């Protein structure tokens, strides 16, 4: 009868949780022929902390990488190349180097004797708060989406559910899984620009802050003298 997409509304912070919870209570009630897939829209990442404390949060995916951290006796060095993870060295006795390379999230390789170790995670920062479902709803469903512990509702308008298209969530969830930044997003503080659009146009100003990856520019320009502050995307302000 064809399967939709729906997005759920879990505790934010608990994406992972709340999905781990749900397959439990799928897999209990008996109703996992109902759902196709449990996702979290979340990029993979690499969690390197020593002795319980992070230390870095890097992506998953991207060219050859080492990285060393002091931990309780000495370094362990970590690699992450061809989308895996694994420990290149390490002090004596920690046979963690001999741990084979990890790629999926949840899983990790702990060193017990330098006190370091690397975990392979789902870091979702994009879409807080959620996951999506592809599944047959139903009544029975819907009330187990519910009764699952970080899962507070389905997504919905008018008590019913908002089915979301697949190609859509397809586009989505691929452009997750190789984000770029692209580049640097740059506009530096105390450049002189020009309003090019708006209720501003021609007037010139000083950028006074910048709100990188928020495309939001903070511009000092003079009105009857005064240095006046006023918000201006990165869209409606040229570089002079």
């Amino acid at each position: 009868l064809e399967k939709k997409w729906y997005a759920l509304q879990v505790e934010p912070g608990k994406e992972n949780e709340a999905k781990e919870n749900l397959l439990k209570v799928l897999e209990l009630e008996g109703l996992k022929d109902l759902v196709d897939e449990v996702i979290v829209p979340a990029e993979e990442k690499v969690v390197i902390r020593a002795q319980g404390k992070e230390k870095y949060r890097l992506s998953l995916k991207g060219n050859a990488r080492d990285i060393s951290v002091l931990g309780k006796k000495g370094v362990t060095t970590f690699r992450i190349e061809n989308g895996e993870v694994k420990v290149v060295e390490s002090v004596e006795g920690d046979t963690c180097v001999n741990a084979p390379p990890i790629s999926k999230p949840g899983q990790k390789i702990t060193c017990k004797e330098n006190k370091t170790e690397a975990k392979i995670v789902l870091d979702n920062k994009i879409f807080p708060g959620y996951i999506l479902i592809k599944a047959h709803m139903n009544d029975k469903l819907l009330m187990a989406i519910e009764k699952t512990p970080h899962v507070f509702r389905p997504v919905m308008v008018g008590g019913k559910p908002v089915p979301l298209k697949e190609e859509e969530v397809q586009n989505i969830l691929n452009q997750i899984k190789r984000g770029v930044k692209p580049s640097k997003v740059e506009f530096e503080k105390g450049d002189q620009v020009r309003v090019i659009e708006g209720p501003f146009m021609n007037f010139t100003g000083t950028v006074e802050e910048v709100h990188p990856e928020k495309r939001k520019l903070t511009v000092m320009i003079s009105i009857f003298g005064r240095m006046t502050p006023v918000e201006l995307d990165f869209d409606q302000v040229e570089k002079i």
